[PDB]
Parts: C-alpha cells; structure tokens; sequence
C-alpha cells in the first residue's frame, strides 16, 4: 500500500494488528512494553516491544519517493525506585526486526552490543555520555548504530502521560518529535535524516522499551501513525 | 485499531500486506485475481483472492460500536470469449477464511456448494440473463442485486460504503462514459461477521473465463457509536 493509516485511541486486549515481542502485552486497555506484576507495578530485567502487523512501505527506488508520515502516540511511566529506567522509544526497522539477543537495559531492547531509525525516550545514567546530559534522561534521535545523534534535555515525570509527535517530511528529511505533557511543558528536537540511506523500501513500526538492574513501566497508552509515498 | 485505512494506487510486484490465496498474483502492477497465461489471457479452471494483512475490527460488542467503514476499486475484464465467466467480487470474512473447497465456477471462490458480506459482479450466466453485481450477505447470495453491463477492457471503478449510522451498504458501480449502476441492502453486520475481519477480494473462471485485474484499491474503516 502507497497509503496507509492506523490508530490506536486506546489499547483493548483483544488485539490483532499487533506483533508483539518480550514481555509485551496489554493490560487495563495498554500496552506494557516491560513487564509489570500482578499489583501493575514494573519488575526488573524486563523487555518487550510491538510492532504494527501491516508493514508499511517506507520508500521506493523505482519511483524516487520516500514516505511522508506521522507518528502520534503517548506513554507514562511509573516505578517506585526513585529513578525508573530505562526508557521507551519508537523505532522504524526491517520488517522482521526482533529483540535483539542481550538488548535488554539501557539499549531498549533495539541494539546490541543494527539498520534502524528511532526516538528514544531515555531516563538512565551513562558516565560518558557523549550527546546529552547523562546526569538528566534525554530524547534522542536514533539513526542506524549512532545513538542520539542529536537530543533536547528532557524530565521524567512519574505516572504522568508524555503526548509525543514524530513526523517525518521526504521534502526535507526533516524528522521532528514534538513531545509535551499536561500542563503545556514542551520538549522538541528535530534532525535532518535521509530515511533511505538507513532502512529498506519495506519496514516496520512500532514501539520498544527496557529495564535492567532498575525499572519502571512503559504504558503505551494511544498511537496513530500515517504515512503517503510522495514523489520529488 | 479503531481505525484502519489503506490505499493501493496500483499494484507494483513488491507487495507484502497481501494474503494471497488460490492463483491470485501481481502482473503489470495490478492484481490477477484469476490467472492468466505467459501471454497475459484468462484460462480455465481457476479461482483467485487477495487479503489485507492488517485485520479490520469492523465492530465492537463491547462498547457495542458499530466500524462505519468505505471500500473503492477498480477493475475490468478481458478474454476472448464473448460469454466470459464468472466474476469479481469484494467481500469480509473473518481473518482465517481461506478459498472454500471446490468453491470454483461462480462460487467465486467465496462459496462452497459461513460470515462474509460481499458485493458480486458476476458476468456468468438475479436476472439468469445480463451479468449483475450482487450483495452476498453470509450464504444467502445476493438478497439484492441490480443487471450490469460487462465492457470487456473496461475499468470499473467501485465504491462500497457501509455506514452503522443506517447499516446501510451502498455499492456505485460506474465506467468512463458516466455510465453508473448502484445498489444498497440493509445489513446488521454485527449479525454476520465477527468484531474481527479481513478485507480483499476474490474472483474466478471455470469452464468460461476472462482476466480479474484489481487495478487499485483503497479502504478506511473507523468505529462509531
Ligand atoms: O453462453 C453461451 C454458450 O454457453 C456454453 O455453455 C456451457 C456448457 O453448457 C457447459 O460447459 O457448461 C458451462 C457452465 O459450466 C461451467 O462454466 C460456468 C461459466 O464459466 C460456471 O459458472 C460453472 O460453475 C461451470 O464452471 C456453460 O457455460 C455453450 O453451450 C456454448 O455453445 C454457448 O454459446
Ligand atoms: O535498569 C537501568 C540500568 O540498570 C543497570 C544496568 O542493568 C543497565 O543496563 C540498565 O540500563
């Protein structure tokens, strides 16, 4: 499909257009990238993401266009350690992208110690942190093995839900991610990318998240996403 | 999702949300429901469908909604025969129907001798006489058809809308000359399909035959209350 468009105001359990991976699953109409006991509080050691079934046609050569799209979607996290970790992120892989082996912790369960495109919504520490504040979370842009490269200083608020908007322009290859909460508090950042030189014509979207020594939860609560191949 | 919407301008030979089933494949970027010889002419005994991946969830008992849904398209019809057979036909079973056992000839492959609604146009000998495009409720085939004009080459392009608002399923089948053909049978489709569905079409030829090239298609579905 050139077109394509699928929306999630909520997360009912009965779910079909959904890949899900790790310890993803729903629970109180959402979805829990990392896992949460029978309380819904977060456990430890914990990763899972989900994918949209459909795949959705990112680029084509033989037509020189590349996919206009949007991505709208809102998360809350919550963990009673009083620094959660360690993040959720939206990723655009190969169709059959899998955890991979090891990537659980403060790489999302996206890379291990890939080809990708992702917004990570991190909260860990990283004493060396080359492209944020380690001692403070950050979001950052993904863009294949380079991490973050390029994020805006942001704040974890816990249980508060972050709406965030990814949208991608082939016109510019400007990707921008507008997150804000509740009471207006906006953070941006925005990063030139060329989406062809990094993921092939047919990918994947959907969400990823992670907690090791430490946790917290990754509610995915509502998503849209819209994508139009434009020519040019 | 609450709401689901596709669109295929065309059909290229890289597809991958399609669940193809029978002899259904992709040929100058459009869909051969039915199949077709090296040289691109409709054959004999064949029966072909095409599925979107993604389900639609085309109601929801629980917050008892209702998918208020539109499904347009186009294709036309070739073979060298003049009483070319059997027809095209959009339809929404659930998720796991797949082509019904010796469901070929004008079972369009949609019918063994189920839950599906579909709109038919059958080309085959509902007037047993000039082809007709049908409303396929569940088993009862057609509850409501209207005679149609088979222009062999022709695109048809079709838009099959359903609204919970009046349950209402409005079929508008024109060509290039203006030419327009419609029909609309009321249909509960809670009755008869389950939350859950699958969307695509389906086509066939026995014994007379002709070309099913699904040209394009687009489909949006959103629940309502
Ligand atoms: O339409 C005029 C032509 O009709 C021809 O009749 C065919 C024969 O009686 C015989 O072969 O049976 C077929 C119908 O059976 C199969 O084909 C139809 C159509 O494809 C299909 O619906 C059915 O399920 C089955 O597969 C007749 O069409 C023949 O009499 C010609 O001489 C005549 O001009
Ligand atoms: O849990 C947060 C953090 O804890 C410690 C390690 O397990 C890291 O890999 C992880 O990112």
């Amino acid at each position: 499909q050139d077109s394509l468009s699928f929306g999630f105001p909520t997360f009912p359990s009965d779910q079909k257009n959904l890949i899900f991976q790790g310890d993803a699953q729903i629970k109180n109409n959402a979805v829990q990238l990392t896992k949460t006991d029978s309380n819904g509080n977060p456990v430890a050691s914990t990763v899972g993401r989900i994918l949209f079934s459909a795949q959705v046609h990112l680029w084509e050569k033989s037509s020189s266009r590349v996919a206009n799209f949007q991505s709208q979607f809102s998360f809350s996290l919550k963990s009673p350690l009083s620094n959660g970790a360690d993040g959720i992120a939206f990723f655009i892989a190969p169709p059959d992208t899998t955890i991979p082996s090891g990537s659980g912790g403060g790489l999302l369960g996206l890379f291990a110690p890939n080809q990708v495109i992702a917004v990570e919504f991190d909260t860990f520490y990283a004493q060396d942190s080359n492209t944020w504040d380690p001692n403070y979370p950050h979001i950052g842009i993904d863009v294949n093995s380079i991490r973050s490269v390029k994020t805006v200083k942001w704040d974890r608020r816990d249980g508060q839900s972050l709406n965030v908007l990814v949208t991608f322009n082939p016109s510019t290859r400007n990707l921008d991610v507008v997150a804000t909460y509740s009471d207006g508090t906006r953070y941006e950042v925005s990063y030139e990318v060329d989406v062809r030189s990094v993921l092939p014509e047919w990918v994947r979207v959907g969400f990823s998240a992670a907690s090791g020594e430490q946790y917290q939860t990754h509610t995915l609560e509502s998503w849209s996403f819209t994508s139009t191949l434009l020519y040019t």
